[PDB]
């Protein structure tokens, strides 16, 4: 993979990063959570063992008609990377918006392919650019 | 560190990500890069051997003089985490705006300190929070 650092202290490093991250691998449809880390706990408030092994999805409740899932679903086929932003709501209920950084990888030797994502809570710049479409109209 | 998932396979996750992401080790008032992405060379333009070992501090050049740089160190003192902007300058050139998100971590077997970061270009929202400074003006 690359011989400049030792694994286990990579993952290490990303257990204690504060910016949410997790891995994915595809099956069909759905793309499975197998990696999260105690960043992404505490920005959607689910435990660790409550949001594994199922497509975080349910991240987006009933508000499932947003814009950003047929892009991620479009660049998820193409295998190319993409960075969208959706509504998330955490288990306590609170609404966010999360830009999702997606970064398709195809791991040969066992020719499925997995998925890594880093999550930041942006819904302060989606309110100044909400601010900044009203000043212009 | 994480039963969840191999270390190996969360490395190559980490080399393919979209996303910049480097590891740095502290030595007193600096602190030494020992793991760059590729995803990090095609932020910075400079490539993975002339970047290692070395504080990325070179990449503020002759625009020493920042807001960025501070709050970054009274951070990294405090031992607690940080994400801050800074005007930064590629190998060809290039300036943008890079949000670091900084994020220190203590290996106790070890009793020394790293760090974890994740870089991105959002010169575009810079640009968007100067129009809209401009209009409330
Ligand atoms: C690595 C990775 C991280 C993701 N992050 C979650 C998330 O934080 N919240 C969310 O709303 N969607 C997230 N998604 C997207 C959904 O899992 C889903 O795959 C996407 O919306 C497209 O498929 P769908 O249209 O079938 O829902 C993530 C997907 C991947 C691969
Ligand atoms: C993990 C990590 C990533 C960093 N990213 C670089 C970078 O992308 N560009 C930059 O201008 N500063 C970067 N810095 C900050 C500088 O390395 C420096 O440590 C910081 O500006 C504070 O120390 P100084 O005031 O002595 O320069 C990073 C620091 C760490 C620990």
């Amino acid at each position: 993979g690359s011989h400049m650092i030792n694994a286990q202290l990579l993952q290490s490093m990303v257990d204690a990063s504060n910016d949410g991250i997790v891995v994915a691998e595809k099956e069909g449809d759905d793309t499975i959570l197998i990696y999260v880390n105690a960043a992404f706990e505490y920005l959607t408030g689910y435990s660790r063992d409550e949001t594994l092994y199922q497509d975080c999805r349910f991240l987006q409740g009933d508000d499932r008609d947003q814009l950003g899932r047929a892009r991620i679903r479009k660049a998820m086929a193409e295998g190319r990377p993409c960075r969208e932003v959706l509504r998330n709501y955490r288990k306590d209920g609170s609404a966010f918006w999360n830009e999702l950084s997606i970064t398709p990888v195809k791991s040969d030797f066992d020719q499925r392919t997995y998925f890594i994502g880093i999550q930041k809570d942006v819904s302060r710049q989606v309110e100044l650019e909400r601010e900044l479409a009203e000043l212009r109209a």
